């Protein structure tokens, strides 16, 4: 489909067997969503944008599924105030920007 | 034009008569650039990321060509990250998202 970004581009995603919004974000470079308590082993990660860093858990080869579309990669699970799809999963799903 | 996204969607950007790379981001409500000088008035005001809230100086009703295209519109100038250009300015241009 093609999104005009009028409003926030948010969609529905699922993870983990849950659903959740989430932001198709390009200036994102990695995915960030809400906590979380998936399985498996995680890393610890900081990650910084606007006002600083905030700590986080980086998990390797997760599937979310992004408007039908299936997708597999890393996901940074913390106390993000917002849920973003970032490029790492966004190129997956063939996603351009186009003007 | 179409720009995928396995890289960072950088652009180049001409304000106050200069040029500069900034980034095409869908998740920032808002166009935000690093500390620079640029003429008129501005009011203080403040912007929330992913780490907390920051204090800028938002310039309203500025002219500003992004990778060709004119937009006229609020520029927050301030200790972002990067130059990031959100969708105040991007539905000017006619970004859309497209998978
Ligand atoms: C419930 C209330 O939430 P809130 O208001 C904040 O909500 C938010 C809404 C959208 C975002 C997304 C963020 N946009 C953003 O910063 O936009 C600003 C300007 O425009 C305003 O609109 C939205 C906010 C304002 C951007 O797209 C992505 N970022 C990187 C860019 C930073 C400019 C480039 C370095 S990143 O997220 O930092 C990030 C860093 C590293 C990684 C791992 O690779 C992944 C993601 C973040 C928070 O609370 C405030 C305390």
């Amino acid at each position: 489909p093609q999104i005009t970004l009028w409003k926030r581009p948010l969609v529905t995603i699922k993870i983990g067997g849950q659903l959740k919004e989430a932001l198709l974000d390009t200036g994102a470079d990695d995915t960030v969503l809400e906590e979380m308590n998936l399985p498996g082993r995680w890393k610890p990660k900081m990650i910084g944008g606007i006002g600083g860093f905030i700590k986080v858990r980086q998990y390797d080869q997760i599937l979310i599924e992004i408007c039908g579309h299936k997708a597999i990669g890393t996901v940074l699970v913390g106390p993000t105030p917002v849920n973003v799809i970032g490029r790492n999963l966004l190129t997956q799903i063939g996603c351009t920007l186009n003007f």
